[PDB]
């Protein structure tokens, strides 16, 4: 049975795809091998694999600890690196660690993984790596022109990825997609922050003017954008999976108001977020070419993570807490 | 004594910052006469002081790592303009091993960057190169091209620019990158294409040329792109990418044939070797918008540069040693 390696499979992403492959959702990739690695830092959860916590080996670990994954990555028959620091308001305040995590982690993932002779890695990324575009979408010949550090970062692991796949012939493919939404997000995170501080009275933020327009895409879809990568992707390639819903951030509120049954008069208006960041979009004709596609309508999605968060307290108030 | 800007010149132990923090102690631009200059150089094996023997009683040198966020803290303070020449600069080097690529030229920058946010440091620039965009047999290349670098060398340079481009755009950052193509000059360490073949020649060796002599570079005397730079420093806006383009793109037969000429070498001294990137080729619309011209015509500078390196044994012998 092949054997898959999903670095970061304790977050958000990476856990949904450990669980959805663990429970048999991608034909042909029945009862897998399964090794989690993770270094669990804040937004590491072991409750996100708690349901398959016996189908899976789970090993506590840094990407950048190259002599651990020296030893854990051979036999491995595919790799994916979900491992990344991914709150953007985070890397405004210090970016230190998203440029360790994301762009040296990656080179010693990727170094290991081309001495260990792994013959498929996917390495997972943003839309915000290409910078704002007004009309339109780009594909994946789009110039990188990242604003935040955090997207500045992404963009560094994924240059270095592409140029051991050209210098060495590392059998990498890149994945990017636009923002994820659904259960087990941490609730830094825009929906969930929303949802969980409007379960529990309080106050949720409108960052500035509103205006700016990001693409929202369940994580189930993103998932299988990626398995399709895994499974028809070619070595130094990359692949955009692309939303299924375009929304300025003020249309987001709407939504999240509605939805959750909120009051404007909760909305807390707070200055400018830092950036030149008005809209990004992707094309994923590339991919939709070999057969993904979409398949769950943003209300949808939004009502089920409505519901998910409303009856799963138990795993999000302790982290509530700890963000304050 | 005066109030000429304080400069802080990151690398300027190397070749390229060497000839930057010469040519401004010297009084090669105008109204920058009697400026202070500190180096920050952590010497690794392409470091070297000897580049500065002449001018240190106008450089403070601090032999440091950009890396160094508390370091940078406290010497950074009350400099007008910091340059970061600092990195790892040989693409063979990281082919073998890329990790100390990533340190020095994508966290260092980072490092840098955010100690001179916290300073207050109100003109920046980082020095980068054409080797970003991957090869271009077709054409030439203005700054929006995309980024497609082959080598972990050119990748951790392109990250580099990135994060600098991202602290421009979050914070307002006051830094411009530059770019241009293979420098050649006085005071370059031997492993580079051009003082391997004149330095090997001079000790009666074999030069190489490499393949079918078809791959295409673009080649700056190094003054010019430290004029280009200088231009940059004075009028080049915050988040900008300014292209540095020299005076002859040429294939490595076309260069042979140059270098044969400039030394009065013969074929016989060639052997040809096995075979990277095919061509890089830059268009300075941008830059020389601003006033920049590359003024050193490459048989010039070339006939230069030999005669540097024919005088200069005591310096680049200990360099050769390293075979
Ligand atoms: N959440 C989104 O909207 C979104 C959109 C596009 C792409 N992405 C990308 O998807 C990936 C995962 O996203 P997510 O929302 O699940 O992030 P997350 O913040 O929920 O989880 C990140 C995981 O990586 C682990 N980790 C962090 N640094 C590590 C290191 N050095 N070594 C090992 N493990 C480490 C963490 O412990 C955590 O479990 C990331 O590469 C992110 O950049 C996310
Ligand atoms: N040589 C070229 O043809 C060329 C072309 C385009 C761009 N560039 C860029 O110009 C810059 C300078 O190039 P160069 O040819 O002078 O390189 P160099 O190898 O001659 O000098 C690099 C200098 O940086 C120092 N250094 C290295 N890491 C450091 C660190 N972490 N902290 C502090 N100092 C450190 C080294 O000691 C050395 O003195 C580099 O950014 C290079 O990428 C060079």
């Amino acid at each position: 049975v092949p054997r898959v390696f999903v670095a970061g499979g304790a977050g958000f992403i990476g856990s949904h795809y450990v669980r959805e492959l663990v429970a048999g959702a991608y034909a042909g990739w029945q009862g897998c091998e399964v090794t989690v690695l993770d270094s669990l830092t804040y937004a590491g959860n072991l409750a996100n694999l708690a349901g398959v916590r016996d189908a899976v080996t789970f090993v506590r670990g840094d990407i950048c600890d190259g002599r651990l994954l020296a030893e854990v990555l051979p036999g491995h028959d595919v790799v994916l690196n979900f491992a990344a620091e991914t709150h953007v308001d985070r890397s405004i305040a210090d970016s230190a660690e998203f440029l360790r995590t994301n762009v040296q982690g990656v080179q010693s993932l990727m170094q290991a993984c081309l001495t260990a002779g792994v013959p498929t890695i996917v390495q997972v990324s943003t839309d915000e790596v290409y910078g704002s575009i007004e009309a339109g979408s780009w594909s994946e010949d789009a110039p990188l022109a990242p604003n935040s550090p955090y997207a500045a970062a992404k963009a560094g692991g994924d240059l270095i990825a592409l140029a051991y796949a050209r210098t060495y012939g590392l059998p990498v493919r890149i994945t990017r997609c636009g923002n994820n939404y659904g259960p087990y997000q941490f609730p830094e995170k825009v929906i969930p922050l929303f949802l969980t501080r409007l379960m529990d009275g309080r106050s949720v933020p409108l960052y500035g003017d509103g205006r700016n327009v990001r693409d929202w895409i369940h994580v189930a879809d993103h998932c299988r954008g990626i398995q399709t990568v895994v499974e028809r992707g070619a070595s130094g390639e990359v692949y955009h999976i692309a939303g299924t819903a375009e929304l300025t951030n003020l249309e987001l509120t709407q939504h999240l108001l509605d939805a959750v049954g909120g009051s404007w008069d909760a909305v807390e208006r707070v200055p400018d977020r830092k950036g030149h960041d008005r809209r990004y979009s992707l094309s994923d004709a590339k991919l939709r070419a070999l057969g993904y596609a979409p398949r769950v309508p943003f209300a949808d999605g939004l009502a089920e993570t409505v519901a998910w968060y409303r009856a799963n307290r138990h795993w999000w108030e302790p982290l509530r807490k700890q963000l304050d």
